[PDB]
């Protein structure tokens, strides 16, 4: 229940983040393989994330889902923060997107279904992720999608804010500073589905200021190859009005999703 660094053997780095680095690790006692994410307190303090970390650790620990990355434990070096995480052999969706350039409809539909299932579970338990991007999505050995990086996640409805980072996956309401609900995740689902098929985010721009306008205006276009079934789901998800956005169940039962999805709703 209480861990120390000595209990682990550290391997190659899985990932780097401004706050920290993620390492492959093996628990000595069990030979269990897992990902160890290392954060210095000092980097952490300057930003007011110390409370943010507490929210991430608590929510992820008590959540159990096939499509949600598992947090096994946490401990603190003097002074470093260590997170013990499930290890995903197939890596990030973001990496997969770079290699394939774009995802086929069958693969896209499956990720959405898995995402939707995980989100339904999250929403049921009163959790909203609020930050869903391919960099935050991991792949299981079976190749199943697993959601991760719950830091920005919070209980809703809530007012938690845009200043620090890229706006590509943020809803108009969050960027505009209006209070937001679970619908924020539905918007994210719409952005991801578009990015998977097109290979780029719908509101992507050279400029932060320009992206802000695109999101607020909600002006996006479809390449010719995107199917009408795909367009319909995307258009429904990307709605300036959160109330107009469909429920997760609606997404799961959508004809395009049902037809092209390997995994059942
Ligand atoms: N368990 C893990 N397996 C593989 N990569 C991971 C894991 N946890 C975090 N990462 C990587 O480290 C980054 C920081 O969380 C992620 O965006 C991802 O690239």
């Amino acid at each position: 229940r209480q861990w120390a660094l000595e209990d682990f053997e550290i391997g190659r780095p899985l990932g780097k983040g401004k706050f920290g680095n993620v390492y492959l690790a093996r628990e000595k006692q069990s030979k269990f393989i897992l990902a160890l994410k290392v954060l210095f307190k000092a980097q952490l303090e300057k930003a007011g994330v110390e409370h943010q970390l507490r929210r991430e650790v608590e929510i992820q620990s008590h959540l159990r889902h096939p499509n949600i990355l598992r947090l096994y434990g946490y401990f603190h070096d003097a002074t470093r923060v260590y997170l013990i995480l499930e290890y995903a052999p197939l890596g990030t969706v973001y990496r997969e997107l770079q290699k394939l350039s774009k995802f086929d409809e069958q693969r896209t539909a499956t990720y959405i279904t898995e995402l939707a299932n995980a989100l339904s579970y999250c929403h049921s338990k009163r959790v909203i992720h609020r930050d869903i991007k391919p960099e935050n999505l991991l792949l299981g050995s079976a190749g199943e999608l697993k959601i991760a990086d719950f830091g920005w996640s919070v209980h809703a409805p809530s007012s938690r804010r845009t200043l620090c980072g890229t706006l590509d996956y943020l809803p108009p309401e969050m960027i505009e500073g209006r209070m937001h609900d679970e619908k924020v995740d539905l918007w994210s689902l719409g952005v991801l589905c578009y990015e998977f098929l097109v290979g780029k985010p719908p509101f992507e721009a050279n400029t932060y200021q320009e992206t802000y306008k695109r999101i607020s205006r909600v002006e996006f276009t479809f390449p010719d190859f995107v199917t009408e079934g795909a367009r319909d789901l995307i258009s429904r998800l990307l709605k300036h009005n959160p109330s107009q956005r469909p429920m997760l169940r609606e997404v799961l039962e959508h004809p395009w999703i049902t037809a092209n999805s390997s995994k059942p709703s």
